[PDB]
């Protein structure tokens, strides 16, 4: 009867973990509010109170996204998992998805689309650039989307796309606008009613400083009623949005079990949210401008070039920086995670190897921690080997 | 001028009842545990998380009893992992056959479904389980890849046999799935012994992690299949040779797919811990005496067991016969309002016909099998009775 399998003895040693100050592009340390509530014990997760955890939670999200659209709730997982929610419920097997693949968030929406069989048409553009109203009007004019995407806080490059005047845009074309927020939210301004958006999505784990694995998404009206007249089943049951819907008190019926919620998680969701409500969105993107204005200071007065020339299209929480010429940009990641204790990171998709990039997100977004990341890049670039 | 002001309600602190959890799950959290979910984060593709990661794998193979390479965490709940081990499995026109004997075979159909598979339930009323011989007519009649079976069924109270049916399987040429959500931990399970292609289960059953996060395992046989199909899975965020790579499975440098949940990982790190440290006999027998001493006081309440047959009774989910002339919504009240504990009532087809009680992990204790019993003794003396 003996079972094969033995105690694996790593797991007989107490859990310990380093000390790391995170100052890449997310996920970013968590303040001690938000660790606190991480430590509470479990509630029913179909208790009342726990309804009313949800119902505070869906009140913060139409807060930090300035929205009145009742379809506001929470996806149980991460960035990557809103944006397939988004996709498997607006888009139909043979509908046209015009997307904006200007880095790495926009190939992943690629990606998801072809997968759930959408006719799917990427405007393709170099790391570092961003999308123009003729640009985008000339994609809607040729392919008649019934769906666009664009990224907000293009992480992966650096850059901050304009959103002024496109959902009008796409509107007059009969198309709805969805913008991933996941590394703009709270650090840049975002006003999904007035701009017309018409699915927006986030992440816990980027300027809120909650642990990863939720995400933050909202519907208007024209989206709801696309997804809730589909004739077909969307390919998820998990992610379906009538089961979510209700699960989150947005339609009219009794609250049905579907899935069961991160409690634990939400706790803390919740109080990211709170901290947030008591700074003020406004005071939150003047924290982070700042910050940024003065880490881009500081990199250029070590010698390093940012890798998004025009200031104003900068984003405030996910900097770029050329790899100096010379070095190996594996070896200043190294030196900065090996004698400072800081991560930052290298590029991503398009920009590998052409950028370091460097985060400024919520509590840590701090000339305080400026200073240390600039220490820690000064280091590297004295005794990293130089060709 | 903007439209939307700080909501009032989150300007107060936040404050959470204290509840003792004797339902179906999720369960409460020991003290380990709920210091693990403290900790700062750490970076999410650093060394240091690898390490977790790798030390997290070698605990499912432990739970499972498997050395399966293609072993990992799921970042999602027990339905995200049967949606990965679907929409992986399953191509378009696939006949799957599915043990519908409760609401988590409803489930699978439901799923399977969507992605475009031939369903073809074997449909039990809630009490029933499956035998070989009936899983034999329905592989001939159906020829399926892919046969489902729950083996708790925490909607039913139901411990479903599992020797013998992953041979009779591999004779037909199907893969066998096999839910564990609510058994793992609780009573014997043998992934590579009983010939089982893929196994998940969830992280707040009876390893007492939060929910959030859920446990599989495949095959070589499921494994090629999966590497094999023509068709990319509906899923990019549940694709498994994305997962694969990422958890250190494959042969290749890992690669970023999305950020898995840090803190949820530490707590499921602790989790698998403190049951390596019990050892999954040890559990096995704790849960099974907690059941068995559960069984007879409730019988002693005057109270009827759902299932008949003692062999038949999953050790972590007792399902109870609702009590004649009462409502079972005053009873599951009475206990939360007056004890402060939560029970439950049915689910899917046993909705109405059954209270729940769940004894689960660091919680299946004969101390509170005393608690839930005084106070069901106490609801069954003030409840209205028609
Ligand atoms: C608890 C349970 C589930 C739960 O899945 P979630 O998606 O995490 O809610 C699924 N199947 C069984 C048998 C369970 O007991
Ligand atoms: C961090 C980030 C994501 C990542 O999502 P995860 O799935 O949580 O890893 C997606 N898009 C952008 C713009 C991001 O900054």
């Amino acid at each position: 009867h003996k079972l094969l399998v033995t105690p694996p003895k790593a797991l007989l040693k107490p859990l310990s973990i380093p000390n790391q100050l995170l100052l890449g592009p997310g996920p970013s340390n968590l303040p001690p509010r938000i660790m606190a509530a991480g430590g509470l014990q479990m509630i029913g997760s179909m208790s009342k109170d726990m309804y009313q955890i949800m119902d505070e939670i869906k009140e913060g999200i139409q807060y930090v996204f300035q929205t009145r659209n009742p379809l506001t709730l929470v996806i149980s997982g991460s960035g990557h998992c809103a944006l397939e929610a988004a996709l498997v419920n607006v888009l139909e097997p043979g509908d046209s998805f015009l997307v904006g693949a200007n880095g790495i968030w926009g190939q992943r929406a690629v990606d998801i689309g072809e997968r759930i069989g959408a006719r799917v048409h990427p405007m393709t553009k170099d790391p570092g650039g961003h999308y123009t109203l003729q640009e985008v009007e000339e994609g809607l004019a040729q392919h008649k989307p019934v769906l666009l995407f664009l990224t907000h806080g293009e992480s992966s490059t650096g850059v901050l796309q304009p959103l002024d005047g496109f959902g009008e845009l796409c509107h007059r074309y009969k198309c709805l606008l969805l913008v991933n927020s996941v590394a703009s939210l709270g650090g840049t301004p975002l006003y999904m009613d007035r701009q017309g958006i018409d699915i927006l999505y986030s992440g816990s784990q980027k300027a809120l400083n909650a642990p990863p694995g939720t995400s933050l998404i909202s519907f208007s009206d024209k989206a709801k009623k696309k997804m809730y007249s589909r004739k077909t089943k969307p390919f998820s049951f998990y992610l379906d949005i009538k089961w979510l819907a209700n699960f989150w008190g947005c339609d009219d019926q009794p609250r049905m079990y579907h899935h069961t919620i991160p409690v634990i998680s939400l706790y803390s969701l919740r109080e990211s949210l709170a901290l947030i409500a008591e700074q003020g969105l406004e005071n939150s993107w003047r924290q982070h401008r700042e910050a940024a204005a003065y880490l881009h200071g500081r990199l250029q007065a070590l010698g390093l070039q940012l890798f998004v020339k025009d200031p104003a299209l900068r984003l405030p929480t996910v900097t770029t920086v050329a790899v100096p010429a010379g070095y190996d940009w594996r070896d200043i990641v190294s030196y900065v995670i090996d004698h400072f204790d800081i991560e930052i990171m290298g590029g991503l998709g398009p920009s590998t190897g052409k950028v370091l990039r460097i985060g400024l997100l919520g509590c840590n977004a701090t000339r305080e921690n400026v200073d240390r990341v600039t220490e820690a890049l000064r280091a590297a670039l004295q005794h990293c080997p130089k060709k």
